[PDB]
């Protein structure tokens, strides 16, 4: 339907400059500038026609922006340059082969020269982020992970504790290295109490701020209509008797947690003086029992995830069991709203059903990554980094297996009124660039303008601030946003594969997502989103392997479509281009990725004389036994 | 063929009666104590109605025998109790529930119970082998192997040696724990010399005890017939001049490599005063490029093949390229063999094709084993233990791929005179039983005779002894044989485990041969049979995954086998079968290999702290340093 494809291409076009246009009007407005700004600011760097930011985005070359916002950041914004790299040639060539059996082979030969193309741009790619990683790890400034290792599963003993034990083995292992150590303590309980406190606090601060701005009786029982069995016309004593009676059962609960034997975890963190110690402890077996004395690397405390440290170690089997159960559950049952989607997708009605599938998808996976990280969140990985990796990867699982092949099989059986399939899958091309449409141009577009932050800030501005130095901490910009950025970009490349040797009039609209959520991210990763975590780009491997696997999916279906058209012979081909794409894997594996996994001792070696030589009197046992203690016990 | 099978088992049976009437009239014969008692000799402790040897042989209980032969011997052993085990119960039960489309289901059935018990047969003695290396490897006694580490492919550099470039490094890296090195030196040509001048020796020796029994005139020049364009009438002033001229030109060799830098390969051996130093390096990365300074475990002097350290590392690739090619041309053209055989495998004509087929295959398969070892020894791998079980793999490769499945295929085709492989794949017992009896029974009889070393022993007296304290030299008695005996025990695994669910007329002579070469291979390393090698069974990994493949290949073909019926419907639980085999084997893997393939820090530093208090004075450098030289260099 090449009309509705024009229609909403226009359409997405007018809702893009429109939201560009209110960007343009909201950014010069000052008041707003403490959230349009939220980077520069909470760098102590800033205080108090149109559309020249675009080209103003593209100053501030790597170096600096490696610095200002930090590797990981820099790798995601290049995970866009890499689309377009991918995708350009690609793109031309497979446009001047198709527009002026033979077909067959010549689709053949095009996948062929996609497949080596792509390969090439992988490696290249993956030895420069290898590089850049090595660096910025080589000059990173001092941090207490660096020296820090995370010991899980401790035996338990009868009589001794398990600081007495961890001291005593870590002594007996590792003489002349080990430094201090820190024990995990179960205090969940702890800070569920202080964030009720905190929020108790707030709501009682709205209030005050209700009742002072304007004298009168607020009786809403925190509903209004059907609230508590109660009338609460002034509340206010409520809630400072509710402020007192919790800080007594936080006190209370402090006193308890810190004296109660059974709040001490299996787990401990340890910390050497040298990165080289850390560095051999966290990558060699420590017993004869490989499930005994488990040993990783040590998230960052602002990363350590310290509400599921708890978790008890012998659990987890039966967690990750209860995650495929009802991630199987979810994917199952949520055929039928993107099966209603396709319904949906059968000169009134023309419009509608061009436009209208799109706008439904994106508004069914709004919650859809706040579910899977809830998920994730429940069975414990002690990181959010981990976390942001776990998550992402089970949602490209879920995007893979439901929006693409599930979406275009029940469109097919839908048009369907044998196996039509060999000509029915190119022909959702038209819901495909619907879909990528709107949940690129007009999605990114309208993600530029921050909508639900600045309603937010404002509110808080409202309603909650009273007097200064209280807007920095109700500015919150947000993380980068992994999470969901990298499987949309995932399930991009993998349907461009796909359907770039069947259906050349995808890839434009892809080239043209890429580029524009390349710019508007730069401009996003230069003046906002400071980040959570700081890792090394340690998602590039699973993103390379996204991509290799996307691949591998799209070679798979060539080779199934041009399986149905008789005298086809292109199996002997397209069953040996997988095995040579599953080769080329496991060498940049072997050649890369040890870079990634793994911590040369030389480099460790290297980076501890450097900084003993610049600082030969630093305390670091003063520097590292406060760290890693807990948020709550401050 | 049930008379055919009937006089084959007879025929075999006399063979192996006559061979033990034969064994037990040379056992007490008093001569050849020289090579009936290898062992017992070689540790210094003899000197100078029949068929009770086979209960004698069960005495002297697991520790004696490990503490008198090594762990490699006892494991190996093992391995035939480990299949007793498992298919003594499959056997019984499989006979029982054959002999009294239910058919299809009980087949299921029983499949899924033959699965069961093996994964759980092999789970246990997995555990049961890891703690027997883990507590060997805690006994040992002190060896060079447990202080030293090969570092590969040192990267070149203008002005520094290698010796300079591996000193300066591993000060930098290792501090306050290595001790000493050893440069990998290029002798090749050296060894040569040196062999052929022994050979040029022995021969000189036989030609003088020759004319000094008898006092005459030989002029036979290397071959008697066509021999050299030459007489040689007397020829010893010919073979003194040769010895002179050899050793000239060996000791201008030895001249030449001591002070030529050329002869230097980019490799050495790295000694650490510690145990724990020497796991930390053998364990982890050690610089950026995961192509330098490689790092891995050093074998024991004795069975480092020094022959194969002077292949430069970077054409390691384009080899195992070669030897894959090879390989593959070699299991091409060996089908045309064994298709001869299965040729041959059609009252006169009766008794020869039930027989001959066996004895066939088994003269065509005797150079197999050495022209496997001859290619892997071609390709670099620097030791002996890694030699023997990467041919073992290539000959377990070669023997699945052909003498069972071309075998079968072909046998099927000459059968047929649509698909009936569902019927012709189980009638090819006949065959097997016959092949299994050969090779089994008779073969191992045959085997404890050690007709070629008795013969080889007796020439050596005969012709090459002059004088006494040589006879300890002329004693070789080989090692275990693993790359032979392990690829056989598991082609009958593969076979007895295919053939299990289908022909349960396989299973007893399978659980006879496994006893019998239980009971001779235990006299064997009671008695003969020196190891050259002392690995901590590092091969059981091997063994235990090509259990898992021949499992998982069991019930594809069990599928494919089950799925020719109509209404079959057995693809619901075959496919689940093998995912849920690949499943235990990757939980095995996880849960007790690193007890293979990594060395605890902890039992390291255990084992030296041990040491170090037993021995406060040991001048570990002093015995180092001169280890791990050459062969050639005394």
């Amino acid at each position: 339907t090449l009309q509705d494809i024009g229609v909403s291409a226009g359409i997405n076009i007018l809702s893009a400059f429109v939201f560009f246009i209110i960007f343009a009007v909201l950014r010069l407005q000052p008041f707003n500038d403490r959230v349009y700004f939220s980077k520069w600011y909470l760098k102590g760097l800033r205080s108090s026609k149109f559309l020249n930011w675009m080209p103003e985005a593209l100053k501030m070359p790597e170096p600096e922006l490696i610095d200002h916002a930090g590797l990981d950041s820099v790798v995601y914004l290049r995970i866009y340059w890499l689309g377009l790299k991918i995708f350009t040639p690609i793109a031309v060539l497979a446009w001047a082969v198709l527009v002026p059996s033979m077909r067959f082979w010549t689709h053949i030969v095009m996948a062929y020269a996609f497949t080596i193309w792509t390969c090439y741009v992988l490696m290249k790619e993956y030895e420069t982020i290898a590089n850049m990683r090595l660096q910025f790890v080589a000059s990173e400034a001092r941090r207490p992970d660096q020296f820090t290792v995370l010991v899980r599963n401790v035996p338990p003993d009868a009589d001794e504790s398990v600081s007495e034990l961890v001291e005593h083995f870590f002594l007996v292992n590792h003489p002349d290295h080990y430094l201090t150590h820190q024990v995990v303590c179960n205090a969940n309980k702890l800070a569920d109490l202080v964030k009720k406190k905190k929020k108790l606090q707030n709501w009682l601060d709205y209030y005050q701020l209700k009742y002072a701005r304007n004298n009168s009786q607020r009786i809403m029982v925190k509903l209004g209509f059907l609230g508590l069995w109660g009338q609460k016309v002034d509340a206010i004593e409520h809630y400072i008797a509710e402020i007192d009676k919790i800080s007594k059962e936080i006190s209370k609960e402090r006193e308890e947690v810190v004296n109660d034997p059974k709040a001490i975890m299996p787990a401990a963190f340890v910390s050497f003086k040298t990165r080289w110690a850390a560095a051999v402890c966290a990558q060699t077996q420590q017993t004869r029992n490989p499930t005994q004395w488990l040993t990783e690397w040590a998230p960052e405390p602002r990363d350590v995830f310290w509400s599921n440290l708890a978790i008890p170690y012998v659990s987890l089997t039966v967690r990750r069991l209860i995650m495929h159960v009802a991630f199987f559950f979810l994917t199952f049952f949520f055929i039928v709203p993107i099966a209603f989607v396709q319904s949906l997708a059968t000169f009134m009605k023309s419009v509608i059903q061009g436009f209208l599938p799109g706008i439904a998808l994106k508004l069914f996976l709004a919650f859809l990554p706040s579910i899977l990280m809830i998920m994730s969140k429940f069975e414990g990985f002690t990181s959010i980094s981990s976390l942001e990796r776990r998550a992402a990867f089970r949602y490209y699982i879920f995007n893979l297996v439901n929006v693409f092949l599930a979406s275009v099989i029940a469109g097919a059986a839908f048009e369907q009124l044998p196996k039509t399939i060999g000509v029915a899958i190119p022909m959702k091309a038209t819901f495909f660039i619907t879909y990528i449409m709107v949940d690129g141009w007009a999605g990114v577009a309208g993600e530029i303008l921050m909508l639900k932050p600045l309603i937010m800030f404002h509110l808080k501005n409202a309603f909650l601030v009273k007097t200064d130095k209280d807007r920095e901490e109700a500015m919150d910009p947000g993380s980068i946003g992994f999470n969901t950025g990298e499987p949309r970009i995932q399930l991009y490349f993998l349907l461009g594969l796909v359907y770039a040797p069947v259906t050349p009039m995808l890839l434009p609209f892809i080239l043209v997502f890429f580029a524009l959520a390349y710019i508007v991210y730069r401009h996003q990763i230069i003046n906002v989103y400071n980040q959570e975590y700081e890792s090394a780009a340690a998602f590039w491997p699973d993103v390379h392997g996204r991509v290799i696997a996307a691949l591998v999916i799209s070679q798979l279906l060539l080779m199934g479509l041009l399986g149905t058209k008789h005298a086809a012979l292109a199996a002997p081909f397209l069953i040996a281009l997988p095995v040579l794409t599953i080769g080329f894997h496991h060498f940049c594996k072997g050649r890369y990725e040890p870079a990634f996994i793994r911590y040369p001792l030389q480099e460790a070696m290297m980076k501890d004389t450097l900084e003993t030589a610049r600082e030969p009197n630093l305390n670091l046992k003063g520097y590292l036994q406060n760290a890693y203690v807990h948020p709550v016990f401050k």
